[PDB]
């Protein structure tokens, strides 16, 4: 019974992807019945970055994305500290009452700058949209003597009941990306889409991202996530589900607006990183892990054109609560780092 977390192993240019939700000290505070299980010294920052920068310091990513990094850490010791491991970081923080984000970082000697594309899911002029989450979107040249390579990271609404509120998001998340990724010769760019998505395998939501299709018709907007809630008493998905001036079509692109069928689409051919189940047994793989949750919400997407080489093994729900749970002494954020392995053929 031995808890590891291995690499499964499944012209070129060879790139890593972290996809790590750090946990922030403020959401860690103002939540503190999710950590309960958790010994208190475990739980202060300054117990808690210097394993979360020993973590990524060890895997070498060559990108990360990370989410819930706080503004104020970030400023005073995340960026400096990422800086002199080589990376060059891009944050966008959340717009409202919380000062936590998302960050795309990758290695200046693999990766230039092509262009930094964040997405505010806050709207004034449209209700539905009143929250402060965000996306971003980088365009990267890699560094070989190529096409570009567009890397995307969000962390979605968690209301679990708001189903509505998330496909908008991921909508505005993937019209950037379509925006972004498009080419000369009318194809996409390679992608790679991480993110906390507050919304676990199988669900509608997890569903239209790999098919890039869903019949919404009928379905509650709790059921969308499928995290845990009653499902009584629920409203369901309005066709559409978003209004016409958010610019936004039902294909996820943007579109010209004009003054003046219940299917979402996107143009996407996206691979999840991740099964989501182990193959001996069938108990599933989980991302997350405190008082309240065992779950996966954290993804690696990509376009299937890169070819997955390798995948650090995820643990089980029971494998966690032997080591009684997350944050430990050992590992310092709720959730684990997601990490693959990517080759682009030339
Ligand atoms: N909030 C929790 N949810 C699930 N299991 C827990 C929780 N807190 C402690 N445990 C674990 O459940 C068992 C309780 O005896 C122990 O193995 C302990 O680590
Ligand atoms: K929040
Ligand atoms: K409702
Ligand atoms: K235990
Ligand atoms: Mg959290």
């Amino acid at each position: 019974g031995v808890i590891k977390r291995n690499w499964e192993y499944i012209n070129k240019f060879d790139f890593s992807v972290m996809s790590y939700n750090i946990l922030s000290q403020d959401l860690l505070e103002d939540n503190s019945h999710l950590y309960r299980h958790c010994r208190r010294p475990v739980l202060h920052w300054s117990f808690r970055f210097p394993n979360i920068l020993k973590e990524i310091k060890h895997f070498d990513a060559d990108v990360l994305c990370l989410q819930e990094v706080q503004e104020d850490h970030y400023g005073a010791e995340i960026r400096p500290s990422l800086e002199s491991l080589g990376y060059h970081c891009e944050y966008k923080m959340r717009t409202g009452r919380k000062p936590d984000g998302c960050a795309i970082c990758f290695k200046h000697s693999k990766f230039s700058l092509l262009s930094v594309n964040p997405v505010e899911f806050f709207r004034p002029d449209i209700s539905l949209l009143d929250r402060d989450n965000v996306g971003l979107v980088l365009l990267l040249q890699p560094k070989i003597p190529c096409p570009a390579i567009c890397v995307a990271n969000t962390h979605l609404l968690y209301n679990p009941r708001r189903g509505d509120i998330k496909l908008t998001q991921l909508a505005m998340l993937l019209a950037e990306i379509s925006s972004v990724a498009h080419q000369k010769d009318g194809s996409f760019c390679p992608i790679v889409m991480c993110g906390d998505f507050n919304s676990v395998p199988g669900s509608p939501l997890y569903s239209f991202i790999k098919e890039g299709k869903l019949n919404y018709e009928g379905l509650p907007i709790g059921k969308v996530s499928g995290q845990e809630q009653s499902s009584r008493g629920q409203r369901i998905l309005s066709i559409p589900i978003w209004p016409p001036n958010l610019g936004i079509s039902q294909n996820c692109v943007y579109e010209v607006q004009q003054v003046p069928s219940s299917n979402l689409q996107h143009h996407f051919s996206l691979s999840s990183v991740y099964s989501h189940y182990f193959p001996d047994t069938g108990i599933p793989e989980v991302t997350t892990c405190h008082s309240r949750s065992a779950i996966t919400v954290d993804y690696i997407f990509y376009s299937a054109g890169l070819k997955l080489l390798a995948r650090l093994s995820l643990l089980t729900e029971q494998d966690l609560w032997t080591v009684n749970g997350l944050p430990n002494e050992n590992n310092s954020s709720d959730h684990l780092p997601l990490l693959a392995k990517f080759r682009l053929e030339l």
